[PDB]
């Protein structure tokens, strides 16, 4: 097909239950039995409070970890459990949100023809890829690309991936899901992992489905963006700076506090590449979106980019709203610049812009940055 890989719609769906971040300390503390380290409870408020994130949505409740109180321990053989759930519901989120993404687009399943679907959890054969064919009802000739433990960069995968096999099979239609459950990575709190205080400060659940097409019927479809390019790239010698194992307790979970500044370090290096072939050169003049890893991650790049108050509004509000989201997080942003752009009566889809980037950061480390082109209103 002659044009680019598009994105034609989009659609988010969060587990149902919703937990303020003003009231967690006491709650993340009350089920994991760690009320009395009052020490570490002080520390995890600070961290809470200048977390900046108001609400996330989580499928763990207490229900849960009195059924699977393995989990709410430590160090404890929690895998089982996980995997009981995570099997089950990963898959169930991304129907939910391929379902509103689906109707967006608003034309039959007949003619999805791929799915990509990058999880955290669930790691099972078949794989929850399947799983999500069977409860939507796609075609079972959808090719499948199933990514698992990515994963906090993984929206930038997904999207890379998608564009070659929109733009090499023409009429060709892509369902991306990335589907996040943090029932994996939780654990109770010690002052032996101060990285899973940050971790349950700051990630929430969610998922995020999007249509992509190249060459659309504008008959009927509506493109939102365009996806340019897409690079990927290690930032050398990282490795171990952002770490996380599948174990017999769930999935580990380790960031250096040195991220944010590798982040803001070598960012400029994949923006130069990225964007010098369109000759341009003024970071205010691109639309943002870079994966939220935290607030300290956000400071760093406008520091060093010298950004204006305004560019990371929306990611910003994101993360307030629902959290990190590892991959989906950015998808969720995409959403908020598309409507923010059309409820603000922009130009563009992409904040009156024609540009954006769009990055996600994670293990390697990696960048992966992918240059998207906003559609006009």
């Amino acid at each position: 097909p002659h044009g680019l890989a598009s994105i034609l719609a989009i659609g988010t769906a969060n587990p149902s239950n919703c937990f303020n971040q003003d009231e967690f300390p006491d709650y993340s503390f009350r089920v994991t039995k760690s009320e009395h380290l009052t020490s570490l409870k002080d520390k995890f408020k600070r961290i809470c409070e200048r977390s900046t994130v108001r609400k996330r949505y989580l499928h763990l409740t207490e229900e849960l970890l009195q059924e699977y109180p393995s989990i709410a321990t430590y160090d404890a053989p929690s895998l089982d459990a996980r995997q009981e759930i995570e099997v089950a519901e990963v898959p169930k989120l991304a129907a939910r949100a391929a379902s509103r993404a689906i109707e967006e687009w608003g034309q039959p399943k007949n003619k999805i023809t791929h799915l990509i679907f990058s999880s955290t959890s669930g790691i099972e054969k078949p794989g929850v890829d399947c799983h999500l064919v069977h409860l939507l009802g796609l075609p079972l000739s959808v090719n499948r690309v199933m990514l698992y433990t990515i994963g906090c960069h993984a929206g930038g995968t997904v999207l890379r991936i998608a564009k070659d096999l929109a733009e090499n099979n023409v009429g060709s239609r892509v369902l991306v899901v990335c589907s996040e459950l943090t029932v994996m990575t939780f654990r109770g709190p010690s002052e032996t992992d101060l990285a899973n205080l940050i971790r349950m400060g700051i990630f929430g659940d969610g998922a995020a489905a999007l249509i992509i097409g190249a060459d659309p019927d504008l008959s009927i479809e509506k493109p939102i963006f365009e996806i340019f390019s897409a690079s990927q790239t290690l930032v050398p010698n990282t490795s171990k700076a952002i770490r996380g194992r599948v174990k017999e307790m769930g999935l580990t979970f380790y960031v250096d506090k040195m991220v944010p500044t590798l982040v803001a370090s070598n960012i400029e290096q994949c923006l130069d590449k990225a964007f010098s072939p369109l000759g341009i050169n003024d970071w205010n003049s691109i639309f943002w979106i870079p994966h939220p890893g935290g607030p300290a991650i956000l400071a760093e790049i406008e520091a060093k980019l010298e950004l204006k108050p305004g560019k990371l509004r929306a990611t910003r509000h994101v993360l307030s709203e629902y959290g990190n989201m590892s991959g989906a997080t950015v998808l969720f942003i995409l959403d908020e610049m598309r409507r923010r752009s059309k409820k603000e009566g922009k130009g563009t889809t992409g904040d009156g812009l024609e540009w954006g980037v769009l990055m996600g950061f994670g293990p390697g480390v990696t960048v992966e940055t992918i240059v998207l082109r906003a559609i006009s209103v």
